[PDB]
């Protein structure tokens, strides 16, 4: 679990959103993993504007932060699973770092701020859904 609190934005995995986050729908993108809801309150959290490919995530089924290397967002076939067929994911960027399913929602970070979440991995992989490209975030 985990999002992002970006002004008065939530942006949490698709999979993982809740009837409030539906109830209070600004933008989802299936393709992507990504849904964003409206908060009251205003988060602290920035978002990177930039093409690093190195940064740390946190994954909840260490308690721990890891540096890793990431590809840039691309489109990755992403095996089947409860929550979407089999399918083309966009947007995607590729590491190498441990993961299992309930670390979705966990942020990638490089020096110029939040540059995506946990949404895919296995097998010593883990994936993240870009929202560098999200300009609107930083906005209204
Ligand atoms: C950190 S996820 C993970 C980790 C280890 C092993 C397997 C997974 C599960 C995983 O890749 N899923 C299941 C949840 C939905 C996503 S997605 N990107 O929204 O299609 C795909
Ligand atoms: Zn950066």
């Amino acid at each position: 679990s985990g999002a992002i609190y970006v002004g008065n934005y939530r942006v949490v995995n698709r999979h993982l959103a809740t009837h409030n986050d539906w109830a209070n729908l600004v933008w989802e993108d299936s393709s992507r993993d990504l849904l964003v809801s409206s908060t009251t309150a205003q988060g602290c959290d920035t978002i990177a504007r930039c093409d690093c490919q190195t940064g740390v995530y946190y994954c909840s089924s260490r308690r721990k932060h890891y540096p890793v290397s990431f590809s840039k967002p691309s489109l990755i076939f992403v095996e089947a699973s409860e929550y979407y067929p089999a399918r083309y994911q966009s947007h995607l960027m590729l590491a190498v770092g441990h993961s299992e399913p309930g670390d979705c929602g966990g942020i990638l970070r490089c020096q110029h701020g939040v540059v995506g979440i946990v949404s895919t991995g296995g097998n010593g992989l883990v994936g993240f859904a870009d929202v560098r490209d999200l300009l609107w975030l930083d906005e209204e």
